[PDB]
């Protein structure tokens, strides 16, 4: 069929913007002292973990869902941007919270990407 | 000591993965109705993808809303093959189809698509 190569990433961009203005978000993810809302849609398709709470019938419902309290806020929160944007921050000073929070969200390229990353500056 | 790192297949495998949350009705907010078929979808993706939708539910009057009625001269089988457009990233365009195809998608202000469908008109 006729593919439109540029949709999906137009598609996670509008998302974004949703995202931005608040509009049908209907989670709010705490991380210790931090809030983050988002869509359940779109973290149940970028993470093994909220797939697997939001198909759990004792948890699927919640609007709330408290994280780990161990969960770096800042690993969290590069995390659900490259959820959002395919674009992912690494740097040396955050490399191995992205990476701890990246095994603990089951995002398993993220996590592969983090142990390239540490190939290349070790 | 520093990288921004792009995923290139990201976008398209969220994209999967929305569609086959619809194909087993999972956080499907939304029928939309359309002469003799209904169609259950999700909000957002609907936003994201129509310039129709987009004005509907931004509007705080018909953002809960669980049913849209679309206007009754719509094919939906038309609606249908851009629906699976928006889930998919692929338009399966024929002559038999191009016409309701291309008025479905100026009525749901996809211009792309509309593009698309001038350019296969073109060339047929
Ligand atoms: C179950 C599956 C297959 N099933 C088939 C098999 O028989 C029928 C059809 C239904 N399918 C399904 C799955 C859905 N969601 C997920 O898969 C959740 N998800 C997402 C990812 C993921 C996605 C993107 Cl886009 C990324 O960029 C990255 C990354 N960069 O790291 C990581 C991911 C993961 O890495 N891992 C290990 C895991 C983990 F669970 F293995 F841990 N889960 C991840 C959604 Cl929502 C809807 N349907
Ligand atoms: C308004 C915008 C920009 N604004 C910036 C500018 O300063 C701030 C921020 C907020 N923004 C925003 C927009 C959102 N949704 C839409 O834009 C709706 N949408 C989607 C499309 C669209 C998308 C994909 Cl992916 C396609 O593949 C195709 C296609 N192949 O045809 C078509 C579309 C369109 O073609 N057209 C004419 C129209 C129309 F309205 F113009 F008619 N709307 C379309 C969503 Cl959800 C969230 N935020
Ligand atoms: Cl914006
Ligand atoms: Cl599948």
């Amino acid at each position: 069929q006729i593919q439109f190569t540029r949709h999906a990433s137009d598609v996670l961009l509008n998302l974004n913007r949703l995202r931005s203005r608040d509009i049908l978000t209907d989670v709010v993810i705490v991380v210790s002292r931090e809030q983050f809302r988002a869509h359940k849609t779109v973290l149940m398709a970028c993470s093994g973990l909220f797939y697997s709470i939001f198909t759990d019938q004792l948890k699927r419902n919640l609007s709330v869902i408290n994280l780990d309290p161990e969960i770096n806020p800042e690993g969290f929160n590069i995390l659900l941007d490259f959820m959002y944007t395919s674009r992912l921050n690494l740097r040396e000073g955050n490399i191995m919270a992205v990476m701890a929070t990246a095994m603990y969200l089951q995002m398993e390229h993220v996590v592969d990407t983090c142990r390239k990353f540490i190939k290349a500056s070790e």
